[PDB]
């Protein structure tokens, strides 16, 4: 079980590291093909290809992230992240709470993201 936990954590490290690297090949491999992605604040729901498309656009805006905390609670993990994006020369700063559902290799089958824009 500790191995299970340790593997999930390592994968979330890979996720966020790949995000800062801009390596979407690595992101694609961590997500189940039938996974659903939820924007909690807008109630919008996306499939994997739609989610990755949005990631691509954000990476084009210099999206960078830093993980602040990881809490393991099917494995459910809550990650708090600070993120920045540069949009038409104006940087925007965000605090995001990402709650993942991993299902067994372990794959992400669901993410709910609460996104708050903090102001630069
Ligand atoms: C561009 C985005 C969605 C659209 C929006 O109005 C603001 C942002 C900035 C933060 C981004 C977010 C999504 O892309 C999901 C991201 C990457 C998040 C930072 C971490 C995030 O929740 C994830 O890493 C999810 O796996």
């Amino acid at each position: 079980s500790e191995e299970a936990k340790e593997a999930i954590i390592a994968m979330l490290k890979e996720w966020y590291d790949a995000m800062n690297e801009g390596d979407m090949e690595k992101l694609r491999s961590l997500v189940d093909p039938d996974a659903s992605f939820v924007d909690a604040r807008t109630n919008q729901v996306y499939d994997k290809d739609q989610f990755l498309q949005m990631i691509k656009e954000a990476l084009e805006q210099d999206l960078k992230v830093e993980v602040k905390s990881i809490d393991i609670e099917v494995v459910i993990v809550k990650v708090k992240v600070r993120a920045t994006m540069v949009r038409n020369g104006q940087e925007h700063v965000f605090e995001v709470v990402d709650t993942y559902e991993f299902r067994r290799s372990w794959k992400i089958v669901k993410l709910v993201s609460e996104i708050t824009q903090l102001g630069s």
